[PDB]
Formats: C-alpha cells, structure tokens, sequence
C-alpha cells in the first residue's frame, strides 16, 4: 500500500504545515501538524476542556463506530517549545492520503496548554519519530508510520515541504518526479528516538563550504534551523545590523536587509537553503526588525533541522531495520 497526503502552511509565515487525517467511522477529518520530532498522535476532542479549545476541530470518539476505549491508558507530553498536552487514548482506524492503519492509538486530549489553544489552524500532532518516544502509559503505543509499515511498498516516508507553499507527505514510496539529481542517504542514530543523524558541513552565502561534523534531528514540527552558536553566528555576521536580542530571544535583522543563502552538508552533497526562507517577519506588528529563521541551538542541547531547512529538500525517511535519511534538492 501507499498514501499521499498535501500539507499545507497555517499562515503566511509557513509556521507549521497541516496535513489532513481521516479518523473514524464515519471519517472525522482533522488538520494535523506530522511532526518527526515526536511519537504522539493526539488531537483536540470532545474531552478537551471547553475553554481550552477556539476553533479546533474536534475529535468525537462517541460518534465513531470503531472507536474503542483503551482501558487505564493515559498520555502527558511536554515539548521543546515549553508547551504540553494530555489525556486518555482511543483505538481506532486512521487515513492519511489513502492508506489506512486499523487500531491506530489516538490520544484524546483533556487539557492543552496554552499555545495549542491559541492557534486554531492545528487540531492535533502526528507524531513520525520512533516509537520508543511515545508518552502512552501503561502500554506504549505504536506511530501511524510503525502501524503501517509491514504494508508499505517500501518502509519509508517522504516529506516534500513547500516553501510559502503547499507540499507533501508520501508513505510508502519515492516519487522520483518530486526531486532533481540524486538522494544522498546517510547515517541514522535512534538512540534518543529522534531521526539523529550528522551533517558534513555548512556554507554562507558564496562563501568557502566548512568541514564539520553537525550532529542534529531532522524535525517536521520544529519552524525554524537550530545550530551551534559558531555556526549562526558566522551566519548573521554577514547581514548588516543583525544582532543577537535577549529581549526578543534570538537573532533579529533589518527587514531592509537582503539574506544570504544558508548551505548544509548532507555527506558529499549540499541543500541550500535560499535567503529568503530565513525570513520571518517583523517582531511585532509594523516592526522593521524581523525575526531570523537559522537560531542558536546552545539552549536547546540538540541541533534541529526543522522547517527552514527541510523544506528546501526533498527528505526521504526510511525505515527499514537500520533507518536512514536521504536529502536531494528540488
């Protein structure tokens, strides 16, 4: 089997990208956020405190005939941005682009912190990274990918993320039209559960390419590129005014300013990320300071390659017995 899903940006600034899911007999459809960087599937519901939801739509597991109570199970997760959600878990069968996964958990939130409420446009995550992540107690569960990767064509997904722009979440096979030259696969660690892998080296702009080993995750669900100070700093250096604000936290430069590209290694080969997808807009409303897209990871404790930099490739996510990623440029 395969699927094919588009995902689309929730706003102008492709803040996260939604991907719609099919949950339930009849089909509930919900707009989730596919995140590699986690191993939940869990949507707003009709559990979720009332004045924790604005305009999500919402799970019903009473109106679905195959939704099934797993019993003494619950979920908590925390995540790297500080928000956090939490409640008991569902089985029932799930869509995504046509493929279909019977039994699937779905973790019915009963609260949801802050953030989530506050943006309508998501009504849930998919978690995509290894399952040994995820939060389900006392019984781990499994991810949609995990559900349904012994019926796969090939044990792989595909991101395919647009810039400004809708894009696509493939299961089970490379779409060799989607992306130009070759994939370069290299080395994957799930020793933290993450798609743990080490870029060769990074570029600014026209400038020389630098050897060096950057250990980072691949990670749908996180906006923005999160690398060692080094590194970002050598990149804001060559965009006049920019600076490093504690108040604001990050790097911020002059909306006037023209950015320069940003390259990674990914073995022998290189994605480049153009200026403009480092653009993330004013502060604050009316502001001519704007908010960088490549950010310190000193704070975090692990480089990110999130959107900024995944969606300037095609990202292939392999799952066979010994995982491996592969870029290409597109």
């Amino acid at each position: 089997s395969t699927g094919s899903a588009t995902t689309t940006p929730i706003d102008s600034l492709d803040d996260a990208y939604i991907t719609p899911v099919q949950i339930g007999t009849p089909a509930q459809t919900l707009n989730l956020d596919f995140d590699t960087g986690s191993s939940d599937l869990w949507v707003f519901s009709s559990e979720t405190t009332a004045s924790e939801v604005d305009g999500q739509t919402i799970y019903t597991p009473s109106k679905s005939t195959t939704a099934k109570l797993l019993s003494g199970a619950t979920w908590s997760i925390s995540y790297g941005d500080g928000s956090s959600s939490s409640g008991d878990v569902y089985t029932d069968t799930v869509s995504v682009g046509g493929l279909t996964v019977t039994g699937q958990a779905v973790e019915s939130a009963k609260k949801v912190s802050s953030s989530f409420t506050e943006d309508s446009t998501i009504d849930g995550l998919l978690g995509l990274a290894f399952s040994t992540l995820n939060t389900v107690s006392p019984t781990q569960q499994k991810t949609f990918f995990d559900n349904a990767k012994a019926s796969l064509d090939s044990p792989v997904f595909t991101a395919d993320l647009g810039y400004h722009a809708p894009g696509t979440y493939n299961f089970g096979f490379i779409d060799t039209t989607a992306y130009t030259g070759s994939i370069t696969y290299t080395a994957v660690s799930t020793k933290q559960g993450f798609w743990e892998w080490t870029s060769t080296g990074y570029a600014v702009g026209s400038g020389t390419f630098k050897s060096t080993s950057i250990d980072g995750i691949a990670d749908t669900g996180t906006t923005l590129l999160y690398l060692p100070a080094t590194v970002v700093s050598a990149y804001w250096a060559q965009v006049s005014g920019a600076k490093s604000s504690s108040s604001v936290g990050g790097y911020v430069f002059p909306c006037s300013a023209t950015l320069p590209s940003f390259t990674f290694g990914v073995g022998s080969a290189r994605i480049v990320i153009p200026g403009d997808y480092i653009d993330f807009g004013p502060i604050s409303t009316g502001s001519s300071s704007c908010f960088g897209g490549i950010q310190s990871s000193a704070g975090i404790g692990i480089n990110i390659f999130g959107d900024v930099a995944l969606k300037a490739a095609f990202v292939v996510f392999n799952g066979a017995t010994t995982p491996t990623l592969g870029f290409a440029s597109k």
